[PDB]
């Protein structure tokens, strides 16, 4: 039902954009056409977590003839696919930015045979446009217009300063200049488990956890009936975990069931298992790390890879997954005193991120 | 004066968003010491016209106690810097994908040596969050809010819309298929002027003088009172007129005045001269043309130059221009009619374009 409902709603809003394009855009058939295929390639294929919490957390607080849940569940679509979107748009140029070559089991948006990475980048640019196109078609008369899209803006920019964590944490910051060039940080010195979580915590936490249940309590106006200081910790430290696992699948899990290829050593990214590893590591352990981290050759890959083995990653994930689990259930149980509803549909969004396989 | 407060409403917005920053993102010094420095020389250097005219708009309008002076000012000061970042974050994206090198006399924000292409693109995305937080930040009482986003966000997308018709102008739309690769046009059928001017129309009309005249006439609370029929009508005659200008430049006007090197003739650009040139050329021309356009080397690039001096283009141009300084008089006594102090601020932007040098 909930992915049924969904999916009629992406229909209309991909007919109401592309219409619009051709009637006040001078847009040619031709271009509708390519619009029509890449907003299908960017947004559709994932498992929509993020889109269908918005609607789970919207029925669920339906409580506090059906006219009301028809508007209120509708509503919910549209901000999930808000968000769908906003991810789309993030997703395309991220690929470009960590120079992937596949996602979900295709291609990259950039990295497809008609689609030059300048257009690309643009393209990504329509797929964010479009999340304030689709809101003010559907959401110019509700009194909460602007605090949605307050919160809903708001997190677009955490996410984008997430990112410039990200794409920055492998080269020294003291020595970061815009007119002067440094290479990849040879000491990686800075890659910290507090560095890592302030980079997760911005760049995934935020819009992957947060807005979907934030956005979910505002088309449903109860989101005074929640404390948001427990609801932040829960989103912030389920968002934390779920980066975790996406860094632990892209060296781990194979990429016939991840669906992409992973670029975290390539990229000589910040990822848990190098600030885990680094942070425990022996002397020798570091030193061969240090000659092995960032490059593309296969063998120096499959060396950083045999580390992480032998210094028992694996096992330290298991620790602290099993110290996020008992910090949500707890979380949860002080959400369920005042939220009951509100707390049950937090669970479901755990039981979708615990032990995820993808 | 104009110039002077409009600076100081820079530092004003400087200072929230990066104080913001430290604050609120829990972020670095050396990370908001690359980010001032990132904003200052994306969003500073230019010559400021969409900005200054929102002010020039506004105060034109005021009469049509004097505490409504200063905040009528400060909320269009804060609107230009809107449209200013709204272009930064335009151009630092256009210059990656139009393979740039400089821009206002440096290298362009991804040619900066420690500047990785990666963060450039990401540099771009912050830089466009930025106009919703400060607009957020300064706008959040008034009443128009929703109104001047709606209207911003609008032409936001009008200029992706028209970037994507310039960035795939020099491939056959017919064949235009996201999972097939094709070349650049070699028959160049779709270089007309028809296709030229929906181009420019979207990617710079909207955004460098609709946009400025909208949000001088929304700060002074006087939409309503002009004819936006003929508005529209002016800011896309004289948009398209703009881009014509640029277009010419980019192939004539030495670097040292134009602030950067062009690339429109080896990016096979959709360009006025372009489609000028061949709807007048000869079989004999337009061939040569064919085998020297989009080609980096200096000499086919020469040549191409050289079949634009001597189809004439100069003296098209002239008419060109001649033809547009005549309807836009016209309109701008229509405008005046009913709207004589706004019809006034747009005779000064038409000041600021027509015959303009850089
Ligand atoms: O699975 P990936 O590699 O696509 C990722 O999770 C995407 N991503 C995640 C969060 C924010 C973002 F803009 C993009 P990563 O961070 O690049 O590892
Ligand atoms: O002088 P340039 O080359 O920076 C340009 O006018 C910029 N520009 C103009 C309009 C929209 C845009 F996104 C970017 P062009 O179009 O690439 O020739
Ligand atoms: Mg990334
Ligand atoms: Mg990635
Ligand atoms: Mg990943
Ligand atoms: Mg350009
Ligand atoms: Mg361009
Ligand atoms: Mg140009």
């Amino acid at each position: 039902m909930p992915m049924q409902m969904f999916m009629q709603v992406y229909d209309e809003i991909q007919m109401f954009l592309l219409e619009e394009l051709e009637l006040k855009f001078d847009m040619d058939p031709n271009r509708v056409r390519y619009l029509r295929k890449m907003m299908d390639t960017t947004c559709l294929g994932g498992k929509y977590n993020r889109g269908l919490t918005v609607i789970d957390v919207a029925e669920s607080l339906l409580s506090l003839d059906g006219a009301r849940r028809k508007r209120v569940l509708h509503d919910a679509c549209v901000c999930g696919w808000m968000i769908e979107f906003l991810q789309a748009h993030y997703l395309v140029e991220d690929d470009i930015m960590d120079n992937s070559v596949t996602r979900r089991g295709k291609p990259c948006w950039y990295r497809h045979p008609d689609v030059t990475v300048q257009c690309a980048i643009n393209d990504g640019l329509l797929l964010k446009s479009w999340t304030h196109m689709m809101a003010m078609h559907f959401f110019a008369d509700r009194p909460f217009l602007q605090d949605l899209l307050c919160r809903f803006n708001r997190v677009d920019y955490t996410t984008a300063v997430g990112q410039l964590y990200d794409v920055t944490s492998m080269f020294d910051s003291n020595k970061l200049d815009p007119d002067v060039s440094q290479p990849t940080t040879t000491d990686f010195a800075e890659f910290t488990l507090s560095n890592y979580k302030r980079i997760v915590k911005y760049k995934t936490a935020y819009y992957t956890y947060l807005l979907p249940l934030v956005m979910g309590l505002i088309v449903s106006e109860a989101l005074p009936t929640v404390d948001m200081g427990v609801t932040e910790e829960l989103a912030m430290l389920m968002g934390e975990y779920f980066q975790v696992q996406d860094d632990v699948m892209d060296c781990f899990t194979p990429p016939e069931r991840l669906g992409k290829v992973g670029t975290d050593i390539q990229d000589a990214k910040c990822s848990w298992l190098a600030v885990t590893f680094l942070a425990k590591a022996s002397s020798a352990q570091v030193a061969e790390f240090k000659a092995n981290y960032g490059s593309g050759d296969s063998e120096k890959v499959a060396t950083v890879r045999r580390l992480y083995e032998e210094a028992d990653l694996q096992g330290d994930y298991v620790a602290y997954e099993a110290a996020v689990a008992e910090q949500v259930k707890e979380l949860i149980e002080k959400l369920r005193l005042c939220s009951p509803g509100f707390a049950a549909s937090v669970e479901t969004l755990w039981g979708k991120t615990y032990k995820r396989q993808k």
